[PDB]
């Protein structure tokens, strides 16, 4: 097809998004949608979810894809609308194997030095649970702070934390059973976008046919 | 407030919707949204989800509330759009206590006489799993068919089935551990509705603040 390409902003971490050029669960979901419509895409990495959402509202992007948590604050941003969610995720905690007795509930987060990645929902949850929040630029940085000793835990999306531990079994880090929150992931479109219905219908088809589950199993099963 | 009332279509069964005038989890969610905006409502019972969706598309209703499963086929209906989902439900099976050994998986549904309520997602799931589908007008009718012997099971939303058994412990009916599907519940608005963002933001607030969980616990905890 020689039709104008949709400008797709990409943000997020493994296993939902990997940067080569772009792969992961979120990319698999988007590509299945685009292919079903024979649409062309032009991918543009975004610095953060906030930057990406503004780019969609300002018309610089047609859609923002990735493991984007659907939150009240984000849904309130003028000019944008979320698609139906395609994944139900949880925000968890990564800690040293020796610290497992210390982290048994969210109440245990109070006053503990917790590392979080900037512009992620974890920043707000860590503040809400009264932790000693230490913001970092990326997950690697947050985990490097855990490997040193500045922090006692890293709060971030559970699938990303589990994926990380699986690439570094040598580290002896553990993802607690604690679920700080349950959050749905969705894509972001311009409000009243003429693409909204088509995208929702296709994402729902992928969801109900268990195709999204297959994508997830390929990266985290 | 003397502002024009929003026309709210109501459809569904307990514990999400009860008909006096209207109560239940779905009504609690909607009322919390309306109250936060100081909106006036005018409730109109709908015969079915399909009828209700058409009424929203045709402008007869401003919104359709209830335990409405967000499906690809419904999302594809012209002129409407679903809100963000507010509940994650499962479609289950109600069977006699003596039949528990017979229903251990969806594969066991093949050729079994299954009762379903017309215009519910269960009709499609029962057909998909190759059951001997017997459509009925309402849940009471489907269960009355189970109490007789025309059917070997009733396929319907799990929370409604559990609620039913709890009002009739004398019956000795059991809700199997089988989950035929996992489906999100949402409300239906007119496509590009000027109410969409406000409604989504409020429903998300209720969700994240655990208020929706409190509503559910009040009727099924
Ligand atoms: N789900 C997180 C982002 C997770 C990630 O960057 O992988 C958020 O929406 O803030
Ligand atoms: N969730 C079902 C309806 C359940 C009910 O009527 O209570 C559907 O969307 O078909």
């Amino acid at each position: 097809g020689s039709a104008m390409a949709l400008k797709v902003g990409v943000v997020g971490n493994p296993p939902f998004v990997f940067y080569g050029a772009f792969t992961g669960i979120s990319l698999d979901v988007w590509r299945a949608v685009a292919e079903s419509q024979k649409w062309n895409s032009e991918y543009v990495r975004q610095n953060s979810i906030s930057a990406g959402i503004t780019a969609v509202a300002e018309g610089e992007l047609d859609i923002l894809i990735g493991p984007i948590s659907v939150t009240p604050e984000r849904a309130a941003i003028e000019g944008i609308t979320f698609t139906q969610p395609y994944f139900s995720s949880g925000i968890g905690l990564l800690i040293p194997g020796t610290a497992t007795p210390l982290f048994r509930s969210v109440g245990d987060l109070k006053n503990k030095e917790v590392a979080v990645v900037r512009d992620t929902t974890a920043v707000d949850w860590a503040n809400f649970y009264q932790a000693d929040v230490r913001e970092t630029n990326n997950l690697t940085a947050a985990i490097t702070l855990l490997q040193k000793k500045q922090v006692e835990a890293v709060m971030f999306d559970r699938p990303a934390l589990i994926y990380y531990t699986r690439q570094n079994p040598n580290l002896n880090l553990e993802v607690t059973e604690i679920r700080v929150s349950l959050e749905p992931y969705g894509f972001v479109l311009k409000e009243n976008s003429p693409l909204q219905k088509t995208i929702n219908v296709e994402m729902l088809n992928l969801l109900y046919s268990r195709v999204i589950a297959e994508f997830t199993e390929r990266w985290l099963g």
